[PDB]
């Protein structure tokens, strides 16, 4: 199945997924002297008071922290967004070096890794329905840099211990994700999809301009993770983020 190596990587997705060559597709190169400050864009406004972590999970492609969703407690509203969106998971990709793993890219530079925050405009009742609606999605994604290291994401770090390969969770409740942002909230937005199959074409991309920074020793804790299922050879957990795709005629508008 599906994964991030030479067999089965991002240039074998299309043959499953034909979407991977679609229209809209993320993620993508951010221009920064292409995208245009957009003055109809509201505030971003992001509500992570009430945020409620249920566990986190080895998905033997990345690690999700999962929320609560079954009330309206922590959402993403404002900017580019009609409505509110609830917070569903969380989860990263990165690379194997400090100098590659996010997903997108500024004016071609790669971060060491990139924070999606996942959300779903909850007009469509639930994630299920809203993954079905061009405009059911809200990504929130912020780039990591190597440097001093994020305390709020220590509690992540440390738990990754008891999830080292596929299929294996832990409990993971009191997270509050409040700890994973940078202070500004200057954003690029523009339409795209999920950046891993089924590969939808049902997100808001909202990517934050600011990084945060986090340690050597937090992202290598990243690396230590296993792609391979207890029992199995090991496949360190490295490098599982899909390249830049085409814009198409999209237009990315900024916040500032
Ligand atoms: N990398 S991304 O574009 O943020 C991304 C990719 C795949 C995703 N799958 C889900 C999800 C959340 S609940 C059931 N599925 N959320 C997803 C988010
Ligand atoms: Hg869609
Ligand atoms: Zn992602």
């Amino acid at each position: 199945h599906w994964g991030y190596g030479k067999h089965n990587g991002p240039e074998h997705w299309h043959k499953d997924f034909p979407i991977a060559k679609g229209e809209r597709q993320s993620p993508v190169d951010i221009d920064t002297h292409t995208a245009k400050y957009d003055p109809s864009l509201k505030p971003l406004s992001v509500s992570y008071d009430q945020a409620t972590s249920l566990r986190i999970l080895n998905n033997g492609h990345a690690f999700n922290v999962e929320f609560d969703d079954s009330q309206d407690k922590a959402v993403l509203k404002g900017g580019p967004l009609d409505g509110t969106y609830r917070l569903i998971q969380f989860h990263f990709h990165w690379g194997s070096l400090d100098g590659q793993g996010s997903e997108h890219t500024v004016d071609k530079k790669k971060y060491a890794a990139e924070l999606h925050l996942v959300h779903w405009n909850t007009k469509y009742g639930d994630f299920g329905k809203a993954v079905q609606q061009p405009d059911g999605l809200a990504v929130l994604g912020i780039f990591l840099k190597v440097g001093s290291a994020k305390p709020g994401l220590q509690k992540v770090v440390d738990v990754l211990d008891s999830i080292k390969t596929k299929g294996k969770s832990a409990d993971f409740t009191n997270f509050d994700p409040r700890g994973l942002l940078p202070e500004s909230l200057d954003y690029w937005t523009y339409p795209g999809s999920l950046t891993t199959p089924p590969l939808l074409e049902c997100v808001t991309w909202i990517v934050l301009k600011e990084p945060i920074s986090v340690s050597s020793e937090q992202v290598l804790k990243f690396r230590k993770l296993n792609f391979n299922g207890e029992g199995e050879p090991e496949e360190l957990m490295v490098d599982n983020w899909r390249p830049a795709q085409p814009l198409k005629n999209r237009q990315i508008k900024a916040s500032f």
